RNA sequence: ACGGAAACUUAAAACCGUGUUGCACUGCAACCCGGAAUUCUUGCACGUCG
């Protein structure tokens, strides 16, 4: 299980970022990076707002 | 001392005067600046309480 090393608060909560490019961005086109907006697949699922209440 | 010997066919005079290369005539009739392209894909108002 991955941690997240560093001593300053710039590389204390750093691999959130790092490893969100990892292993979730992998839709692979041949022309475009992975490591960017476009090649995710975590934009498979489409959430809707919910409605007004009381 | 040859019907011989002398003599300019000569002087002047404007081929001039009147007269539009002129009058009628569309550079005109017909046409689309017209057809096919997602403003888009990654993203939590939250860490913080002797």
């Amino acid at each position: 299980p991955v941690r997240v090393p560093g001593h300053q608060t710039r590389e204390h909560r750093q691999y959130g970022e790092r490893f969100e490019r990892k292993e979730l961005r992998k839709s692979g086109r041949p022309n475009t990076r992975p490591q960017d907006a476009v090649n995710d697949l975590f934009q498979a699922i489409r959430v809707t707002d919910s409605p007004g209440l009381r």
